[PDB]
Parts: C-alpha cells; structure tokens; sequence
C-alpha cells in the first residue's frame, strides 16, 4: 500500500558492508516514529559460524509484539556441501503486534526490499516468538 515511510541511508550502508564487506553477519532495521526506515541491531561477529546460532542469536532480538526485517547471511552447505552464504531477507511480522504497525510494515517491505540487490530468498514469518527458531529453519532446509 501507499502508507507515508522512507529509507535511510544507513541502511544500504550497512547492507552493503554486510554483502560485500562480509563486517557484518546480520542487521536487523526497524521503523523509527512511524516514517523512516532505520538500522536496530548489527551483529559484528564475522566469526559466528552456525546456522542454528544465527538463528538463536537473531531470534533472541525478537518480540512477539514487535514488526523486524532483518538481512541474514546464512552459512549454508550445498548439496555437497561447501558452505555458501547465501543472503535471506525476513521479514518479522508477530500476531500480537499492533494492526497500524503491521499494515505499516508490510506496506513498506517493498521500499525497503527494492534497495537490496543479491538477497537470495525473502520471507515472511508470521508465527508465535516460540516457534520463530524451528520454523525458520525447516523453511531455510526445504529449500
């Protein structure tokens, strides 16, 4: 939808540093007052390795009343495999967050996800905070 929030600069910044710098694992970005797209989290830590840690690591950012997207590099074996990274893009949008926030974010995705060239899957999760963990991976593992 046509609802009235922009992207800062920051945020491709940090993307970029993430796809090309590898300075990042992860970020997480929120809306700031209603209107603009901003950086929450960052995850220096290049010498996080497991999939299943990753995963924890973000997921223990998250809320069950709270919208997140979050940009992953996610260590993925192929089916060999060699670990490739491989980009994800999720898009965290919880029940008990509040409608004007959900509507909100889903309308500004596409703002956001339009920026971000080399994401390898987008995906939205809509679960319990408690089921965050299991379901990202079996969608990640069913490819």
């Amino acid at each position: 939808m046509v609802s009235g929030v922009n992207v800062s600069d920051e945020c491709i910044y940090e993307f970029n540093r993430l796809k090309v710098k590898h300075l990042n694992k992860y970020i997480i970005y929120k809306i700031e007052n209603l209107e603009k797209i901003v950086v929450d989290v960052l995850e220096h830590d290049m010498e996080l390795t497991s999939l299943d840690n990753i995963i924890m690591r973000i997921k223990n950012n998250l809320k069950n009343t709270e919208c997140r997207y979050i940009i992953a590099d996610m260590p993925i074996p192929t089916p060999e495999g060699v670990l490739r990274d491989r980009i994800y893009f999720i898009f965290w949008s919880p029940g008990l967050s509040k409608p004007k926030e959900k509507m909100l974010y889903a309308a500004s995705k596409e703002s956001l996800v339009r920026k971000i060239n080399g994401i390898f899957k987008s995906l939205e999760i809509t679960c319990d905070i408690n089921e965050f963990e299991e379901e990202l991976k079996a969608i990640i593992l069913n490819t």
